[PDB]
């Protein structure tokens, strides 16, 4: 009975787990999407995201796609935080009877975020498996580190693109249908191959208090960015940016637009606060609230509760 | 009717990895980039429930082990540790004590090599998975390209001990002898060799750390040199355990020390004269023009551990 009352991580959860990692390890840099590092008068950001055969895709799905993605999560931290990435390694699960031509094709997905977000594959690891496992890390740099602490009283929060597109992706990838419309295909790109928000990192880097990305859903990262900068976050759902697509999803599927911006995850879009004085002429952000004094988000004057994506 | 892993093998799918991605960098224990007039050493290695470890091996052991296998890396090309990352894939019914006690683990390696784990990811899964990455710094990498004709081939430390401890492990004995406790922890607890880095940096025309086997591990360094390497059997280093154990099991130790596989120990090459009379290195072979491993002037066939 040597396990019948001991503590799983299911009962735990994952964010209690690495609570308990970081006090272990009596670490004061975890806690935001990447690890500053003091070196050469810069600063270097380590991170590190994986997808995993059945947890972040199907075997079904286009390797190049798989490729992509890999790339573009792990830069989506790194983009978030202030940084451009600069080197990459990725290690592999591989199961024996897969394939050569999917780890190929694979590849060449990854040597195309590369080549755009201009970054490199320096190297990495290849272990055996039951299924298909892809952990990869990235080294970013920046002049200016902006985690999830430093949001300030007044400041407004605002978030890049559009939100929910990506689960609706992911629910059409599940239907295995024969063919998709237009607008189905569109929200499938954003859920299988999403764009790190490179384009937002000047801007972040100098002006954002604080900024983190979207990837387990607008209240549930929200609430990782209100805890970790001690405020409170006002969101109003009136003022979500929603796609047509996403509003053709929902409207064919039955669904609320609003549940998908609120609780969707995968979109990788930013999120980030600082004085709404502060923007740029170039950059698609939307303000969807405000930092106030206290604890907790609350959307449209409700606290609500935070959902988002668990791992366990 | 498609060319799967198995037959490719893994080393050739990572020729057409490095070809597909046209890079130069890949190829050697780490990843060496020019950073601040110095160079940054990247690398990964990963531990997997039924492929390196098994679950009820002690947590503290494997969080040891983790940390130590990467900065073997690090430190067989010339550099020292410096900051990790650590991905895990974690079972929901795993008991937490066992993620607490697997850092505390990597807490004392960290504290040992004098690095630090800054950051890392949890990801659900069926068995457990553990992926380091770590970053490390030198002032001269020293690759497995390199080595040069007349030079004396080394090795760290004793060699074969690792394998003699997983065979004792996979016995699942009530209990061990003294000698046989200390084979299973060389397995279980293996210790990076960061006491040959200033050594490495100085002497070391090329070097690498022996994680699937002496033999197979030499081809590698020889082919990346381009050159052959001679290895005399009987120069072979051999621990008192692992001759006791061959002794007990009826077993050749020369086997163990050529194809046994996880003692991260280090091989080296350079003018004999460089030998250090501080260290526990020992000559067992040397740098000739031509290619191939010999051992005992026979071409034996690279073996070492292999995932397909
Ligand atoms: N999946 C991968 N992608 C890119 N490079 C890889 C991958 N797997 C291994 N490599 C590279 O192949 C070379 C040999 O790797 P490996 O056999 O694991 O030796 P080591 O563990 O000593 O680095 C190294 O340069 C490694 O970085
Ligand atoms: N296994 C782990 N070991 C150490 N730190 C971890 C581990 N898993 C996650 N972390 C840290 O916990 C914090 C939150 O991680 P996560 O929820 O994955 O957010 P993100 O993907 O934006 O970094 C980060 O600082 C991350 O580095
Ligand atoms: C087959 C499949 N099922 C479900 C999902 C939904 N999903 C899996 S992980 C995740 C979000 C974020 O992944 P995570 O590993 O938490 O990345 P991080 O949040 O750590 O960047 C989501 C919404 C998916 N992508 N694929
Ligand atoms: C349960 C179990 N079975 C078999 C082994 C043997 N084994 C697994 S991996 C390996 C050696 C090296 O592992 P690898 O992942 O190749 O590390 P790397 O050479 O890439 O540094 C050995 C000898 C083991 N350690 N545990
Ligand atoms: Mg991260
Ligand atoms: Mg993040
Ligand atoms: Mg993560
Ligand atoms: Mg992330
Ligand atoms: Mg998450
Ligand atoms: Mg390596
Ligand atoms: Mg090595
Ligand atoms: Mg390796
Ligand atoms: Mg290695
Ligand atoms: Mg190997």
């Amino acid at each position: 009975f040597q396990g019948s009352f001991t503590m799983r991580l299911k009962e735990l959860g994952e964010f209690g787990l690495i609570d308990l990692i970081k006090k272990t390890l009596e670490s004061k840099v975890i806690g935001d999407d990447t690890a500053p590092v003091e070196y050469c008068s810069k600063k270097l950001l380590l991170t590190t995201d994986v997808l995993n055969e059945g947890v972040h895709f199907l075997r079904s799905y286009i390797p190049e796609a798989v490729g992509w993605k890999a790339i573009s999560v792990n830069v989506s931290d790194v983009i978030a935080n202030g940084g451009l990435p600069k080197w990459a390694l990725i290690s592999l699960n591989l199961p024996e009877d897969l394939e050569v031509s999917y780890v190929e094709r694979f590849y060449i997905g990854v040597k195309r975020a590369c080549e755009f977000y201009k970054c490199e594959v320096v190297g990495g690891n290849i272990s055996k498996s039951e299924k298909i496992g892809i952990s990869v890390f990235l080294v970013g740099e920046t002049e200016r580190f902006v985690g999830r602490d430093g949001a300030r009283l007044g400041d407004s929060v605002f978030v890049s693109g559009t939100l929910g597109d990506s689960r609706a992706g992911l629910e059409l990838l599940l239907m295995e249908k024969e063919e998709y419309e237009p607008f189905e295909l569109a929200l499938i790109q954003r859920h299988l191959r999403p764009t790190a928000r490179i384009d937002y990192v000047k801007h972040i880097q100098k002006y954002a208090n604080a900024s983190m990305d979207i990837s387990d859903g607008l209240v549930a990262d929200a609430n990782h960015l209100a805890q970790r900068s001690g405020v409170k976050i006002e969101i109003l759902s009136e003022k979500l940016p929603l796609s047509n697509e996403l509003k053709m999803y929902c409207e064919k599927y039955g669904k609320n637009p609003i549940e998908y911006a609120l609780f969707g995850g995968e979109d990788y879009q930013l999120l980030f606060t600082h004085p709404k004085e502060r923007w740029n002429p170039f950059l698609d952000m939307t303000e969807i609230g405000r930092v106030e004094e206290g604890e907790g988000v609350f959307v449209d004057g409700k606290k609500v509760e935070p959902k988002g994506w668990k791992h366990f």
